[PDB]
């Protein structure tokens, strides 16, 4: 019922909404897993498929129809609500896991307060008698010799057992971690007051909270180009290997990072460009803020893949026999980094921090998101008042509860099934191309292509139509059915098989999301 006090304000929550982990922790390992540059391929052809229009898409769909993320689509087609369900279950899901990475965050943070870095050395009470300093593990006189596979890193042991304590498996649960779940409560508790009071921007702090990331990060490119054997890890990260072109992993893993990076298919966008004027130009910026988005998510490549490349060189191991084919990548790649920084502690509390705000201010918009397209299903219930607070209360707590899952001593493998199935991969391709088909083919693009030119000022061009007419419905179908025919199970990091009822729980969990679409269609045709 309110719109934008002013447009800067829309700008800088698009801004904040789109730009956080995804772009500098999820990406990264990714690329690694596959070969990099073969990852570079698909991503650059989906982004210019399908990644900025679907984006644009959402923020005119919103700015249209002056609603949320699910009650949009009934001023569409009527039929094909379902998608907005979906994406509420995909949200929450994420929502849900999401948080353990600032619980990880917050953790490191504490423990930087010290006066030495914890992971600097290997001196403690949960190292193995394998533990060799990284300096020291490259050495032709101690290691080469022999146990050269055997040997570990003081920052993946710390990883490891300190903050993870690995079992033997998902079927070893282990016992709870309380520490953890003090953090986990902590960010929580920021999250909820943070909502409590309704705290929107600033009138001069804005520009700090939007500019330390970007300058934080300038400073750690700065850093990683300037180390021993970047020039290795940019050629693993750019030059592509053909042969990984035909395993469908790369395809399906390339075009869920751009879906999951730009936000789509959450229905936060649908939500944020709800409140703009209608006759407001969207184009430009929807441009604008893909390219700072891209151009920022290509840049942290290569900030962490030079430090990625000067590790694999420091340890003389290959590029893919470092770190983790896992989440834990950024946590052992910036810690090293800023190990060698000057003052480790000051830049240490600092990366921590920006990484803790980038996190925060996503997580922000996405729970918001959320509730909007809650409350928007029933105002007067959900009115504002004391009832909307206590729902965000509940809402809190069941998410820490769930969340307790994977804090755990096996929570790692839960935490590994969610990243892979909850919110990312089949079930984002299966939304995309649904609502890619029911927009150009049901409703017409011509048909939107005159609300915009009403809204605009101009007709557009053609691209986007042809864009979503054929050009992403073909590549979401083909990737899915080339990795039915081709199945290949999830292995957690490279050595480890998933028993077949943890694989029926991942698969479990994408259906829950999935059949929202089938389940809707036959409820609204059975009356
Ligand atoms: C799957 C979980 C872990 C995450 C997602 C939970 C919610 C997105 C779902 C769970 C149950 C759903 C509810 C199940 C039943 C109904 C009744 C339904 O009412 C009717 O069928 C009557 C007509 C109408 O009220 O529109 C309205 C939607 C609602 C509140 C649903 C709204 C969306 C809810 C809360
Ligand atoms: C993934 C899980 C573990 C955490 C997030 C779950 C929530 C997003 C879901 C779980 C159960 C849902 C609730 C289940 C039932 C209802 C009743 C229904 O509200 C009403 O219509 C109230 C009765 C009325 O006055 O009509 C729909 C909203 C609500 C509170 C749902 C809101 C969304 C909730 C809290
Ligand atoms: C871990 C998983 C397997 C737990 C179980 C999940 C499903 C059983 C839930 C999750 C979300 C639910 C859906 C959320 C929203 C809706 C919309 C609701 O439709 C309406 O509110 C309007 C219908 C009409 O107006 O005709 C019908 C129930 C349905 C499909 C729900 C059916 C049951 C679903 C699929
Ligand atoms: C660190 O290593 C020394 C050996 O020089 C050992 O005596 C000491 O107990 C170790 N510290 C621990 C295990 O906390
Ligand atoms: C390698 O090991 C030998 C003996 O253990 C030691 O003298 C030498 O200093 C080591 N290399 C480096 C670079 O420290
Ligand atoms: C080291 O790893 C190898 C296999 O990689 C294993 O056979 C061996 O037992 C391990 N330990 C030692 C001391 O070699
Ligand atoms: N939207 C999702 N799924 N995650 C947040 C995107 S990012 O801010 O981490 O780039
Ligand atoms: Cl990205
Ligand atoms: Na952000
Ligand atoms: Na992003």
């Amino acid at each position: 019922r309110e719109k934008w006090s002013s447009k800067i304000d829309f700008v800088l929550s698009v801004a904040g909404g789109f730009v956080g982990l995804g772009n500098v922790w999820r990406f990264p390992y990714l690329c690694y897993k596959n070969g990099g540059g073969a990852f570079l391929i698909p991503y650059f052809i989906f982004l210019f498929g399908s990644g900025l229009p679907v984006f644009f898409l959402e923020i005119i769909i919103g700015q249209y129809t002056s609603e949320g993320g699910i009650t949009c689509w009934e001023k569409i087609c009527p039929l094909f609500s379902g998608i907005g369900y979906a994406s509420v279950v995909i949200v929450s899901l994420l929502n849900v896991y999401y948080i353990v990475i600032l619980a990880w965050a917050t953790y490191y943070l504490f423990q930087s307060f010290q006066k030495e870095l914890p992971w600097a050395h290997c001196n403690h009470s949960w190292n193995t008698p394998h533990c060799m300093e990284d300096t020291m593990r490259k050495n032709k006189s101690v290691w080469i010799t022999i146990s050269s596979t055997n040997f570990t890193s003081p920052v993946i042991e710390f990883w490891e057992r300190n903050v993870l304590s690995l079992s033997p498996g998902i079927d070893h649960p282990g016992s709870l971690k309380w520490d953890l779940a003090l953090c986990l409560l902590l960010v929580w508790l920021v999250c909820f007051f943070c909502i409590w009071k309704g705290v929107r921007s600033t009138g001069k702090v804005v520009y700090f909270t939007a500019t330390f990331p970007f300058a934080m990060l300038l400073v750690l490119l700065v850093r990683g180009l300037t180390l021993p054997g970047a020039g290795a890890g940019i050629k693993f990260y750019l030059y592509p290997d053909i042969t990984r072109l035909e395993d469908p992993q790369v395809w399906i893993d390339a075009g869920t990072q751009i879906f999951f990076s730009y936000a789509i298919c959450l229905g936060a966008m649908t939500s944020l460009g709800s409140y703009n004027k209608y006759k407001y130009n969207s184009y430009r910026d929807c441009m604008l803020l893909g390219c700072l988005n891209s151009g920022t998510s290509f840049v942290s490549g290569f900030a962490i893949f030079s430090i990625l490349g000067f590790m694999a060189q420091e340890q003389g191991v290959d590029i893919a026999d470092v770190a983790e084919s896992g989440p834990g990548l950024a946590f052992i790649a910036y810690p090293k980094a800023v190990t060698m920084m000057p003052l480790p502690t000051f830049w240490s509390i600092l990366f921590f921090i920006m990484l803790l705000l980038l996190g925060l201010d996503s997580q922000f918009v996405e729970v918001e998101g959320q509730i909007t397209s809650l409350v928007d299903l029933y105002p007067s219930f959900l009115r504002k008042g004391y009832r909307r607070e206590i729902f965000i209360a509940f809402v809190c707590s069941i998410s820490y509860l769930l969340g307790l899952t994977m804090v755990t001593e096996g929570g790692m493998y839960v935490f590994q099934l969610f990243d892979y199935y909850a919110a990312s991969g089949v079930c984002l391709l299966w939304v995309a191309f649904f609502e890619c088909f029911v927009i150009a083919w049901i409703y017409g693009g011509d048909n939107l292509y005159d609300g915009i030119e009403d809204m605009i000022g101009y007709r557009p061009g053609p691209w986007m139509k042809y864009s979503w007419a054929v050009i992403t419905p073909v590549l979401c179908v083909g990737c899915f059915i080339f990795s039915l025919v081709k199945y290949v199970p999830l292995t957690y990091n490279k050595t480890y098989v998933y028993p077949n009822w943890a694989i029926g729980l991942g698969w479990s969990l994408a259906l829950s999301s999935m059949l929202c679409v089938p389940l809707v269609i036959v409820i609204r045709l059975c009356q």
